[PDB]
């Protein structure tokens, strides 16, 4: 047709609570471990997926992410999960659509790059607009990403200083954008917030990590049968 | 020696043009893939099978090529090799350290209960090949530890030398080459030499002594590779 279509999408989260729900909706699908990492493929509201669960951090997203796109060259990559909210009026299990990714952790700096920007990379990985756009029919600014658990205020208060319009943080989003970058794959993170800036987020995370990886993989559902 | 393993394709991998030039310029008419942003060279160097990978900087990049070093051509081990920052004492600018093990200085998870350093899932520090470390040896030892940070504010640098005492220096891809070896159960070793020391001009240091540090570090490389 003449109309923007992805034919094989990728799918990755990081944890299992973010990814089960998914799985669980693909018809008879095929696993693959590889890397540390696993891979399932098969057909998921009438799409075909490929379903990563990557496991935790920037090393491991990129080893899941690099890995999905040389072995099953999807058409684009929607990262789920969950993440902790930064902007003021951000509630636990609330969503955000990445328009684009930032790390916050990045810091080379002394070199002419911008705050957050690694050497030879962009300052931003933004998210492919159609994504976007897709996600908002089914927040949307800037989440920033570091190997980091932000909960310390001193912590907290350098990201929002460094960042102003930064909504929210995990830990996996930005690897997963410059691994697409690298790949020139379109991309698209989307997250539910599990914890609040300031607010107990330890008990949090562990209170509603399940509850807001569902929530986040029920976008993308929705999003599948759009696409 | 007689006793040790051995490695029959050896995987390497640096960071930057000046890490990896040298090695290049003397491999016997290199194959070049360009892939994923990263590039791959492959023949033989110094007698021995080799796949030559330059990776980029940070822990993605480095994450990224050593994924596919890995899974394209399934190399018997991997050596990292390039320019670090030095910490300990009596560390100048040209000396080389080997790492016994890599730890990321930069992560921390500790309100889970994760030791200073170690990613959720992982374990807290990803120990060198004893073989490869002997022949490196052979040819300081000690923690060198990784960050997504070029590191030269004396905040930062009191805060590392707080949280790890033992660290002898300091770069920016060991410990995710080393992570992913340890996702794929492959072994591997890093080599850095100093290209410039913690306070003292780092900027003006690193710009002028890049070259030599990837030198210094790939003249080790070569005679490794002449004893595996
Ligand atoms: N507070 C937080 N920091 C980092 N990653 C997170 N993922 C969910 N909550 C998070
Ligand atoms: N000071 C430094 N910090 C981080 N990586 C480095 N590589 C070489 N010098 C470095």
């Amino acid at each position: 047709a003449m109309d923007p279509e992805f034919m094989k999408v990728g799918i990755i989260g990081a944890m299992e609570q973010e990814v089960a729900l998914l799985r669980s909706q693909m018809s008879n699908p095929t696993t693959l471990q590889l890397g540390g990492c696993e891979f399932y493929q098969g057909t998921l509201a009438g799409k075909e997926v490929i379903l990563t669960r990557s496991g935790i951090g920037k090393v491991a997203a990129s080893v899941a992410t690099s890995l999905l796109l040389e072995k099953f060259a999807p058409d684009c990559v929607i990262n789920t999960g969950s993440a902790g909210g930064f902007a003021q009026d951000l509630h636990i299990g609330d969503v955000v659509i990445a328009s684009e990714m930032r790390f916050h952790d990045v810091d080379v700096t002394a070199f002419g790059y911008e705050m957050g920007q690694m050497a030879q990379q962009p300052a931003a990985f933004p998210c492919d607009e159609t994504l976007i756009a897709v996600a908002q029919d089914c927040k949307v600014g800037l989440i920033c990403t570091g190997d980091q658990f932000m909960c310390k205020p001193d912590a907290i208060a350098k990201a929002r200083a460094d960042f102003p319009q930064m909504l929210a943080v995990e830990m996996e989003g930005a690897a997963i954008g410059q691994v697409c970058h690298m790949f020139k794959v379109p991309y698209l993170v989307v997250r539910a917030m599990s914890d609040i800036a300031g607010k107990e987020q330890v008990e949090s995370f562990d209170a509603f990590i399940e509850v807001a990886g569902k929530h986040s993989a029920e976008v993308i559902i929705k999003m599948l049968g759009k696409l």
